């Protein structure tokens, strides 16, 4: 459980969010891309498997699982790629929640942010900040601290 | 402490890494960039405290210090900016030798990322589950996990 995460792509301004949910906790990291290729998420994944413990990927769709580029940064970083098919229904709601959430945050700053890239990191502090009571950073951090003790 | 970072920059093959180190554990986050400007700086400070509990950054030399849009970053994402002067003059050789240390893993990656971006994230990662007996990545989590608790 500790190390179980969650790839999720979404849409916005013709442009591509990828965002890596932590089951357990519901935090995430994102970044917005030109476009999903195997070559993005894999460069995504190693990234994020250099900040946290990364044991687990249940990948968001079969390019990306068969991706030859994706297989060999899971191989690199010790990522057990799995499907991610909802074998519990309920996941795909959790995720298309967020991402409404997600899009909303990244409207309401707006102003602020001249470059969606700065909305989108700004949506990414907010949600793990967000008092829901635990936020989701510090619920990930109790997680995977329970986990190495 | 928990919540304190410095900023480094150091350089290689003409371009530009910028490294945050989380001062209690030795723990980092680090990007390839073009150039060392406010606006990087200041992109690269909101991501990483949409990630971790960022209070305080030592910021690494006067011009991000300055800048305005580091400023507004710091101002946005709740964090204070402080000087990062080693009045403690063994940070600076403790930095000096993390900047060797990350330049001798990425020689070490070569035959695997065809990339400089791609070896910078490789070096994160052995940086961060190096056990040194407990890894950075495990120092930080407890750090942070006692600090809630
Ligand atoms: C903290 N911050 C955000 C930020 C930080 C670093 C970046 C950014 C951004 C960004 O805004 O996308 O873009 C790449 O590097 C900031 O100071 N914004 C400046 C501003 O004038 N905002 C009002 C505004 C709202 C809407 C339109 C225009 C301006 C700004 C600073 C530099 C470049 C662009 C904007
Ligand atoms: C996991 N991985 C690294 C990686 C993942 C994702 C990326 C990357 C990189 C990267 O290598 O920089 O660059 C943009 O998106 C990988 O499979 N590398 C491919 C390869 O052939 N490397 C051997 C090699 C070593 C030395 C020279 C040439 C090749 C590769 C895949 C796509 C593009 C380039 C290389």
């Amino acid at each position: 459980s500790p190390g179980i995460w969650q790839l999720d792509c979404t849409h916005l301004e013709g442009k591509v969010i990828l965002v890596a949910v932590h089951v357990a906790s519901g935090y995430i990291e994102a970044e917005v891309i030109p476009a999903e290729t195997g070559q993005e998420t894999a460069y995504f994944l190693l990234k994020l498997a250099g900040r946290w413990p990364v044991k687990t990927v249940h990948t968001d769709n079969g390019s990306n699982f068969t991706s030859t580029t994706v297989k060999a940064a899971c191989w690199w970083a010790g990522i057990k790629q799995e499907d991610g098919i909802p074998y519990n229904p309920q996941s795909q709601g959790v995720i298309e929640s967020m991402n409404k959430e997600l899009k909303k945050i990244i409207g309401q700053v707006r102003d602020q942010a001249e470059h969606l890239k700065t909305a989108v990191q700004m949506a990414v502090f907010i949600h793990n900040h967000k008092r829901k009571g635990y936020s989701a950073g510090e619920r990930i951090v109790d997680i995977i601290a329970t986990d190495i003790q």
